[PDB]
């Protein structure tokens, strides 16, 4: 898999564990949490390449992603390719962008703008692009450039990434997961 980056925002919400060579993590978080985490494996430096994953996923009572995470330094930008998810879809609060289809699915794909908000710079002000998955699963492959060819078509830099993860995120509800990457 090549991963040399560890994801750890606010691991200690719950019980994070990893190892980089072998490129699995697991994350339980059964008592519930009341902040956000994110956690995960991937690479300093993000880009267009595919990510091929399984997992044991389980948020269904969880404002929870399963997904492709990551930032662009410059527009900054964070973004998430949702595979699965539990009781929240950013779609529903968020500006729609449309549909794109990759990897056997309909994606819905929205945007948001988070002002003066923790980054990868502190905090500061920053646009959200997700696409959500329409037939939720817990192991395949992202292509990823579909994602971010589209989003490019509404602002998303598509260069000059930073890291780049799969990653499990939940700031609500309890839940638990097992990720394996491959590629």
């Amino acid at each position: 898999a090549g991963i040399n980056y560890v994801q750890n925002y606010n691991g200690n919400l719950g019980d994070f564990t990893y190892d980089e060579s072998a490129g699995t993590f697991s994350m339980y978080w059964e008592d519930g949490v009341s902040s956000d985490f994110v956690v995960g494996l991937g690479w300093t430096t993000g880009s267009s390449n595919a990510i091929t994953y399984s997992a044991e996923y389980s948020a269904s009572g969880s404002s929870s992603y399963l997904a492709v995470y990551g930032w662009v330094n410059y527009p900054q930008a964070e973004y998430y390719i949702v595979e699965d998810y539990g009781d929240y879809n950013p779609c529903s609060s968020a500006t729609s962008l449309g549909t794109v289809y990759s990897d056997g699915s309909t994606y819905q794909v929205c945007t948001d703008t988070r002002t003066n908000e923790p980054s990868i710079t502190g905090t500061s002000t920053f646009t959200q692009y997700f696409s959500v998955r329409e037939s939720t699963r817990t192991s395949g492959t992202v292509t990823v450039a579909n994602h971010f060819n589209f989003w490019a078509q509404h602002g998303f830099g598509n260069s000059d990434f930073n890291y780049q993860v799969m990653a499990v995120e939940a700031w609500s509800g309890a839940g638990s997961a097992s990720v394996t990457i491959s590629s």
